[PDB]
């Protein structure tokens, strides 16, 4: 028998398959803002793809950086090969598209790059986060919300909410899909018990009372659209990273009672989420939202968890022994870390977007700091023609963006955009989603890569 | 943006890359015939698999060789790395096993070589299967006697044998039932995905488990003696039925073919009755009052199937949302599975006449042996010599070959319950294609290899 080869992949070989995977045209730059009904495009910035070091896993403090948001964005398309999407209008005249995501080759080439990817999405959880007895008392262990304070303390809180509700898109509009991966196979009655949960998600198949059907009306009822994936481009970092997370539970079953504990701890707070959901959109929308897909679960009963600890942690732990449980608890234990990541990254990326108008004045006094030498400041030198729409993307410190002559539409979120003309600019702030377009035949600009803005002023 | 440079994988680096997935250690030789509750090893024979031509694609002549074996193989072993299993007595004791089956490694080699193993695996179905409307597919729905397996079982040398030979054909299917259809309702589409996972919830007894399907299946097998541990009896799942399995997976796995699962969805329903019926009576007749065929019962009433639904509620509003062009994958869906269900009656008649036939093919070794010695035939042969308990993991031959025991004791083991005790003098005519293998019984065997090619030459 010949010797076993481990799997290998780094270095230069490891980007060149990164990119490989990417520079398929369906992830290319879109030209819009939007994707519209197509859910076989989603905007990997391949262009920047061939610069980034893989090989060097960031931790926390560093997860919000480019390199991260990039990576995110590579793990939803790959895991989402193996979900199935169709045009809201149907397939016909974008089989073209839906043959380059579903082909051997898109999947062949994401999977031999998902161990890569993982290790730099979720390495820095392995420095942020046992008998049957305290595995009891640790789960016995188990207000206003950062998100309700950043929307309802917002300059726009309809805004806010919308930016808020569109974060959910690829997780509620295909509700259960990442639990469905542990129901195939065959194991001990815990997997009826799993099965459970996920029938109730898909309405036990009857479509109009699906969940995510009920959360199509959520987004329409405030004036979004429902086809994935329309708003790619305002998908934040931590976002991506929670929905990711659970697909990548999910696929791995050796992570599988990671996936039990993260079930626990998500059913028994499922109550107290949708109640503040419905309680925050009533507040800020009146009458016009509809608000169904949380109602279903503001009864005090409507979840899954007392059955999540009696007849899947419960048989699961006597049947392969207590050496399970470190995992149970380290699923639940991760989860509260990213779902700490995103309460803080949403409500960053809301105040970035309410200080707009300030940090368009804040130009002023940052390049008149650079004009001083109070920061030695590498500039870029750009020229770009009309419609040059830069795609969403964040930077790992604060860059000024000067114009020198020409219009820049700059986007910094959904419904939040700033028009920037001759003289003008903007503060960018580190780690913070953006993007801009072109509205004159050319537009001359700079970008100042000042590190900390606050040391120009 | 750098050019994207297209996914290729052939030649030499392809090998090398299925070697490199096949030598996980999980995969090896086992030293018995069975796996003893251990769902993460599948024997993949990976010492051969250097010398194998991943390039060329069979035709359906030579769709039961080796390779084709071999590849099917590797191929149920990819697919099920998406798929949850633990041991009956629970992960104690083969949490190394579970984390080399279930790790980003495994995974990863298996995807990378997935492409080019389905292109041999079901590429011949281009050729065995050849514009559209809406009821011309209509009119060719409503177009579509002992059975091949009912003449199989019920007319061997021992009925309980080959039925159980079959029974064990089924264990990676109905144990894991559904599993491939519950590829398909994952993401996010029409009213389709809630009328797909209807179907899945009913094959999963909607979540009870005593009334789910494949508790149902696992007391069919220990009501005739069998265990339902996967997977128990690996060396004993035919090329056939593999391949039979692994075509859902392909299915389910690449949402490209979601249209052909359609297709074979409808299909598999419209047959499922007459299935379950046959399947009842022949193991009723088989078995007695012993067997338990609650399985089978639950389908053996007309029309209790789920064929209409996904002619009206399927197939009719896929069809006007994308469209007349997916009516051709719709009929190759249920064209292509026909042709697979037809290989399957073939291989499994030919391993059944095969195990029956083993005390006549012990005969036949003599006037095949001494025809070598009269200069008939210029036959190849190896020489070979092998320690005790040198069990060769079961294998076919792409040709008859004959099996001439010099010195020892050979178990020459045909099928399930099927074995033979060669002894100095003594061998076996062993028919080309026939899922077979061996273990060293005395403490040395020396024991020659000829290929015949064509036993009927020699005689």
């Amino acid at each position: 028998v010949p010797p076993h080869v481990p799997f290998e992949l780094s270095g230069a070989e490891l980007r060149d398959a990164i990119v490989q995977y990417a520079t398929n045209p369906i992830y290319h730059d879109n030209l819009d803002w939007l994707n519209h009904d197509n859910p076989y495009r989603r905007q990997l910035r391949p262009q920047v793809l061939p610069h980034l070091d893989y090989d060097k896993v960031p931790g926390r403090e560093n997860i919000l950086n480019y390199a991260s948001l990039a990576v995110q964005r590579l793990l939803t398309s790959v895991y989402e090969a193996d979900l199935v999407f169709f045009p809201k209008s149907g397939l016909k005249g974008k089989e073209e598209d839906f043959r380059a995501f579903y082909s051997p080759a898109n999947r062949a080439l994401g999977e031999r790059i998902r161990p890569a990817l993982e290790r730099y999405a979720f390495g820095f959880l392995d420095d942020e986060v046992w008998t049957a007895q305290s595995l009891d008392a640790y789960l016995d262990s188990l207000e206003q919300s950062p998100v309700e304070k950043a929307i309802l303390g917002s300059a726009d809180r309809e805004r806010a909410a919308r930016m808020w509700l569109v974060q959910f898109a690829p997780d509620f509009l295909s509700e259960a899909s990442p639990m469905m991966r542990n129901v195939l196979g065959y194991y001990g009655p815990a997997q009826s018990e799993w099965f459970k949960v996920v029938i109730d998600e898909y309405g036990y198949g009857v479509h109009d009372t699906k969940h995510s059907t009920l959360f199509e009306r959520t987004l329409e009822s405030v004036g979004l659209e429902s086809d994935l994936h329309r708003y790619w481009q305002y998908y934040l970092n931590s976002s991506l990273l929670l929905n990711n997370y659970f697909h990548y539970l999910g696929k791995n079953h050796e992570l599988f009672f990671r996936y039990v504990g993260a079930l626990y701890y998500t059913e028994s707070s499922l109550v107290d989420f949708c109640r503040r959901a419905d309680h925050l959109l009533r507040e800020v929308f009146g009458d016009t939202v509809d608000t169904t897909y949380f109602t279903e679960h503001i009864h005090i009963d409507q979840h899954h968890g007392r059955m999540a600890r009696e007849k899947i942690i419960k048989p699961l732990v006597e049947a392969h022994g207590d050496g399970i449980i470190p995992e149970i608890v380290r699923g639940i234990e991760e989860y509260r870390v990213l779902l700490e990541i995103g309460d803080f990254d949403f409500s960053e990326q809301i105040a970035w977007m309410d200080a707009q108008p300030e940090l368009k004045k804040l130009h002023d006094p940052v390049f008149e700091g650079l004009k001083q030498g109070k920061v030695d400041a590498p500039v870029a030198h750009l020229v770009e023609p009309r419609g040059e729409l830069s795609n969403t993307h964040c930077h790992d410190g604060d860059e000024l963006c000067h114009i020198v002559s020409g219009t820049m539409r700059f986007e910094s979120g959904l419904g939040s955009s700033l028009t920037l003309q001759a003289g003008e600019g903007v503060v960018i702030k580190r780690n913070r989603l953006h993007g801009a377009n072109i509205e004159s035949d050319e537009c001359v600009y700079e970008i100042h890569s000042v590190g900390d803005y606050r040391k120009c002023l």
